[PDB]
C-alpha cells in the first residue's frame, strides 16, 4: 500500500501533525517540493488514525495538495470540518 487514505476525527487541540514543504517553502526533502507530515503527536488524533511521520499529502478532504502552496495545504486541513479524509503516499524504503 503505497497511497493510503485515512479518516481523522477532528478534535479539541487539533489533528496532531505537522505539515512541511510546499511550493515555495523550504522543502522537506532534496528532490521534492511537496508537502509532508513533519511531525505525529503520538497521543493525537492523526496518530491514532494510523497517519505516519514522511507521509507525503495529497489530498485533503478532496482538495489536491500535488503542487500546493503549504498555506493552500493549511488551509485545507484547518478548515476541513468534524472529520477530515487524508489521501498519503507512504514510502517503506527510500533510495539513497
Amino acid at each position: 500500500m503505497e497511497e493510503l487514505t485515512l479518516t481523522i476525527l477532528r478534535q479539541t487541540g487539533g489533528l496532531g501533525i505537522s505539515i512541511a514543504g510546499g511550493k515555495g517553502s523550504t522543502p522537506y526533502k532534496g528532490d521534492d517540493e511537496g508537502i509532508f507530515i513533519s511531525r505525529v503527536s503520538e497521543e493525537g488524533p492523526a496518530a491514532r488514525a494510523g497517519v505516519r511521520v514522511g507521509d507525503k499529502l495529497l489530498e485533503v478532504n478532496g482538495v489536491a495538495l500535488q503542487g500546493a502552496e503549504h498555506h493552500e495545504a493549511v488551509e485545507a486541513l484547518r478548515g476541513a470540518g468534524t472529520a477530515v479524509q487524508m489521501r498519503v503516499w507512504r514510502e517503506r524504503e527510500t533510495s539513497v
